[PDB]
């Protein structure tokens, strides 16, 4: 962690030039009683080149030892006249490679559209004071206290990147008038750049929603085109509300395959735990057996009282509720044997051979259950001989 | 529904101390001939949290109880300095947790990026009507009428928040400069986010339709490089015209995959309900294999003078009428033997043996059919013996 | 084309009364030397809902009646007072209509988000006419010509509308003021709305060439990481360029899965024209097996100096060459036999059984070309005993 | 490369029309002291269709021969009135030319979302140049220097184009403000364009980040419902880090199906180019028993400490190391055998007979290793009799 405070420390050492630079240039009355500060950050700036090598002449280097060498104490110490003296600037090109940190420590848990925004924000107004400080150099000279003539250049600068315009405070000279075109074009600029990345950042802020939203229109569109009744259109429609309500819907099957097969086999075991270590037949057999049977459950959602198995008809398939309940019913539904819930399973007799049906099962509210069938069953026990034998034996 | 009625008055009273507060701030003449009112708003805003509870200290419940107590008739009623009573404004946190239940009570029936839009309206508003106070408080005291002055400071701030800066109403004082810099900043942040917010909601207008669009001009693109004549691209060029204007260009097959297994077998039964009600040959058979066949029908689509069948060829599929015309012509076209339409089917004597074809077929106009293959068939009446007995009977 | 002949003039109606109405309003000495047109206008707009239902009381019908009464010359006429002759303006909701006609006559040969657009300028153009009529009406009364005041109103609409704000017109009075606030606040929305329009409409421009860029990138992002030699990533750069210059980058076999079986049956019969119908095994059979044959070619690119076929090998394949070169040469690579080019084919002795390849098949330039199998072609012959008897007659 | 070359020479001649023709219109002392370089720029703008048509009256060729017949030095020679030598300007139609020629010559290794920007900023520039001669040309004669009323027109068409609207240049004539009018319209419509071009350019900058963020962000949401454990939560979000850290979350089956048969044969040559090439069995085939086993490979990634093979059970695949370590333990985990890195391989005994496993397999950090099942290799070993004749040997 200490490199996380160390980065910090440079931070807050490159935002310390990058706001006595331009001001010291045009007051200087100012950096004797900041010499012990400057030499300060100085040698704190120089000795960080060996600390990043321990972690030359790169395209992505330059900055950090260009922004080292001391081009400040000797312009402001040997009162080098304006044009050349403008040089001293060269220490701020190392918030470039602060920002290169910055967008790649902080970068796991912030939003990238965000992280971007805040480094624009934080640059605009850093540029804004070197900009203020730059229209309060060439001004006629006058006697004003140094804060007002400051507040004066902040508020003209503000009032003309913003793209406002009072027109209280407009130039007054050709090098003034030269000076507002260009920064005019430079605020336009980043106006620009502000309300693109505002753009962005918000084009992006509810895809489920939008997306589930689509996939249900599109579904309705094209249903009321196959002249479907309005009591199916509603049972959809909830379903869509139920899917929505408890998993955001997303699709279990094109969920679970962004995983490798060992991480969707541990999902896949901790998910069916309990439900097939109690299954009677199941008993006796090994983990490899289990285990190659887990991953052969397949999802389907049943609604509240709709039909899952009907009394008489052959079947082949076998169901494990996971979250939800599940009534037994005569084959004339006045008669209720039992109720299952979560955990429990049913049609377990069809895996033994295809006889018909024996009850009526009926969804009492949303099911969300598992189901396995007779063939995968088959294929998946002709590898085992010896359970299938003992299949034999119960049949 | 009486809690909808309940979060309408309660809306009706943290807009009520948003357009009060504020405003008193600057008039003191005030709060005596409204103090029966704000009794009772305070009333019905502390008696809100024990209600919200039967349906503490949280994250996202600290300013349901924080815009409760009474800060406000005390500082006001003692008559607190400026700096120190400005906390009277913690009673507009409540539009926090106003804001946060509009965006889940009525967020079924409206776009998320229009919801977003209009809060972030009224908001704007609202604080520009909090910023026009703050403005006219901090103006040298004059003798105008307090309707004129406020006339003043909203024009103000209109006219600063939108960008415009007609200048001539400007700031004059230190305080009203560094006010106008913070506002001018708010005012630009606020116009960015206004825009982002319209440019998302109209970038994602048409969906189908570019979508659409852009999958005809793909296959045209891909169509001309192959070299194929002026007709056949014509005929593309039609078919989907024609599936834009019936289905809006939404496939069936990727449509119909979106469905559980159960509302997926009963639009496929409320869909082909009659058609297969009346075929010779699955007559005597019960309801499961009727269910079978329904989920294996595979739409298709027949323009304008296709061919369908050719007398002579073996074939092996049968073919149900669902949205068209077609035509039934001799070996030599021309003859025209009978005209079938919605809700019959032909072909049926290819799935009792491979004999050849016996007339030609010939669509009318586009004919919007299913079909169903002979291997298909087979796979799933071999496991109906009875079923299969009597067909080899009829065979 | 009629009905397009008359549309064009009742939208130069309703853009007749859309410039006459305010400007009648502010200026009472017109509608005398304008009526003869304005009673053929309200003729016109009168007896054209009779004509829409030959092609009431409905939601997207009302604005068609309650702009086809004559609250016109009425007002007019009568001479009502300023605040009850402003229902006039019912005729502008005929634009309503206009626009909704223009939005789906117009849309099959222009860009959605181009239409919208133009409808928008036209909508903003016409709106700031009106307002400037109203900023126009609402000044004290001068002896200036016409056509000055409005000039100087234009301008001042203009300066608003566009979020400039010179500042040299400028309210002076409470209702000018109220005013300038409520057009101010219209002015932001209709430039947010430009703005979000033209940033939707520019950034879905290059569709086709950012997909293929981003898919190359990809591509070779993850090819570096498996540290693979830089002539074969060149290899694929310059395969990935022939794709983009010949077909756009679109892949053959996504792009042929959006047409019907029929289409899709005639486009590959007018590709796969005369290649077949020259092949020395094929010869005496019927329309029906080529047509199955045609469906089941695959299409392969081989890029310059690839080698297609190895002398010595088992192989099964047959190649048709559709749009390239290919040279043969003996098993030394030291002699070429001949050079086959568009519309030959290559490799048909590995169909008749499985005896090694005689010679080596290299490429000359980028192929394009299509290849049969041999276990699709045994499941597509053994349909078609005739065939296979005669193919086991040269085998 | 003399294409490139002269390309430059021409844009340099249509910028230098662009800059004088207007100024020219202004001043007409100019003219005389620069016929040398116009004639010059004449000749090289006239003798460059012909080197066009080596590489008439068409769409995209009017331009070309439009902007290349002198109108200039004859309404300059002639001194024609002010109305009818305005279209001295038909040069620079040339430039719709030049910036065809720029967006098809550089738009291989620049983003074409970025040229576009940087011709709309360029023609912004030149076309400032020429609405800033038109302001000056319509404006009271006066004695000032040409420079100072040059910078004077030049402030304000910028202060207008990107409206902000300082107000102290400002319309005094009819002319003057229908002028201004037009061109306040043309600068919002501009910012407009620069605006929407920025949001386009960074809506689309960071696609695989966000991509990867928003899928991990999909499992987690659908996986805490299940109700699964923190430790695999933590051990399926370190997976996904690991993944996007090593090749930016792309997945390896989905990337290697944009690529043809012999490429795709190619890179799989090269990655699995040693590993097989010492396998015990596999020596003493050909190369086209290890090209078709190669291709068969199938990737799978394991985390640190995972299971591979477990001791006892029967197992069937055979694992290559790609980029990993692996350990072998006993049936106790207690003695460690051996320890496999990169280009070995474990579990070729599964491939000979289905016996069990003989020792236990973990790994040590993620693997990345590449694995092959015993049924694809029983299907691809039936083809090649003297290899599964001598696997039955050695079986
Ligand atoms: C978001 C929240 C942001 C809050 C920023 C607050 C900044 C506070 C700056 C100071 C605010 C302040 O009240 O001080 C003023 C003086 O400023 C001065 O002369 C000092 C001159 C320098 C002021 C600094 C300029 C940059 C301010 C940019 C602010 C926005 C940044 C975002 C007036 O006082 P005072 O009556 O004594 O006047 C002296 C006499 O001549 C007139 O009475
Ligand atoms: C969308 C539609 C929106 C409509 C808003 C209408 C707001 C109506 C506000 C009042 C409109 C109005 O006509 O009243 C004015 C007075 O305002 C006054 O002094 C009252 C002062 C307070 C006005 C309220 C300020 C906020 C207005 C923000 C409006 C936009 C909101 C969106 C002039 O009358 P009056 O000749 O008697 O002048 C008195 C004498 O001194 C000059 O003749
Ligand atoms: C895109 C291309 C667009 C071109 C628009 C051209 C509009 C032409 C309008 C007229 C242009 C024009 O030159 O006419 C002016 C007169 O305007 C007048 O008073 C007539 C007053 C009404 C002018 C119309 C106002 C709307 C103009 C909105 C234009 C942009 C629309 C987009 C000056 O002439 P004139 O020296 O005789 O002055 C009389 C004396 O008092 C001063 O010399
Ligand atoms: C990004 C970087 C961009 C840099 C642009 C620099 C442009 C340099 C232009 C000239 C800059 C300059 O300092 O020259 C000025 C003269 O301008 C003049 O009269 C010359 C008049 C023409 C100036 C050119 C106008 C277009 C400038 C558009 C610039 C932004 C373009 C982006 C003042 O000097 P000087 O004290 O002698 O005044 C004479 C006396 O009357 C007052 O002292
Ligand atoms: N009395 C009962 N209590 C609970 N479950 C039952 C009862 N009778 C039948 N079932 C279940 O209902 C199923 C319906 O027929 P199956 O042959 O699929 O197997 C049956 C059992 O799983
Ligand atoms: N006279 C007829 N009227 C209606 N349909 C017919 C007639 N003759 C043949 N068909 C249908 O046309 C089909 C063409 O040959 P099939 O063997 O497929 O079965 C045939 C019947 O379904
Ligand atoms: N002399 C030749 N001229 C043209 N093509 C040939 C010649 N010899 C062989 N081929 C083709 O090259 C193929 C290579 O071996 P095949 O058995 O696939 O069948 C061969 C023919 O299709
Ligand atoms: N002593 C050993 N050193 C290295 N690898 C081994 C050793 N013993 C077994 N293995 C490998 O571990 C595998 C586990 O059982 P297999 O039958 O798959 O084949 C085995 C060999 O590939």
């Amino acid at each position: 962690t200490y490199t996380l405070v160390w980065k910090v420390w440079i931070l807050a050492v490159t935002l310390y030039y990058a706001i006595r630079i331009p001001l010291t240039l045009v007051f200087p009355s100012l950096f004797s009683p900041l010499l012990p500060l400057d030499i300060l950050a100085s040698l704190a700036l120089i000795a960080d080149i060996p600390l990043d090598l321990a972690f030359l002449l790169a395209p992505s280097r330059l900055p950090d030892l260009l922004a080292a060498l001391p081009l400040d104490l000797l312009v402001f110490a040997l009162h080098l006249p304006s044009p050349l003296s403008l040089l001293s600037l060269v220490r701020l090109l190392k918030l470039i490679s602060v920002q290169a940190s910055a967008t790649r420590i902080l970068s796991y848990r912030i939003n990238p559209a965000l992280l971007r925004l805040l480094s624009l924000v934080g640059f605009i107004l850093l540029a804004a004071h070197g900009i203020a400080c730059g229209w309060m150099s060439l001004q006629p000279p006058s006697e004003n206290p140094a804060g007002t003539r400051y507040l004066s250049a902040f508020y003209w600068t503000i009032t003309t990147l913003t793209t406002i315009g009072y027109g209280d405070i407009t130039p007054s000279t050709p090098t003034q008038t030269v000076y507002t075109i260009v920064i005019e074009l430079l605020g336009a600029a980043m106006y620009g750049l502000v309300i693109g990345n505002i753009a962005s950042l918000v084009s992006k802020l509810d895809a489920a929603k939008l997306l589930h939203r689509e996939r249900v229109e599109r579904v309705t569109a094209f249903l009321s085109y196959k002249r479907i009744s309005p009591e199916l259109q509603r049972r959809i429609i909830e379903y869509f509300d139920y899917l929505w309500e408890t998993r955001r819907g997303y699709e279990e099957r094109e969920v679970l395959k962004e995983l490798p097969h060992p991480l969707r086999l541990a999902v896949a075991m901790e998910i069916h735990g309990d439900v097939i270590e109690k299954v009677p037949l199941f008993k006796g057999a090994g983990e490899e057996f289990i285990r190659d049977i887990i991953l052969h459950l397949e999802p389907v959602i049943y609604g509240p009282g709709e039909y899952i198995i009907r009394a008489g008809e052959m079947g082949s398939d076998v169901y494990f509720i996971n979250r939800g309940s599940v009534e037994v019913l005569s084959a004339d539904e006045k008669t209720r044997y039992a109720i299952l819930s979560e955990g429990q399973f049913f049609g377990e007799m069809a895996l033994i051979l295809r006889a018909p049906r024996t009850a009526t099962v009926r969804a009492r509210a949303f099911c969300d259950l598992y189901r396995l069938d007779k063939e995968t069953f088959d294929r998946i026990l002709s590898r085992y001989p010896e359970i299938a034998a003992q299949i034999q034996e119960l049949a």
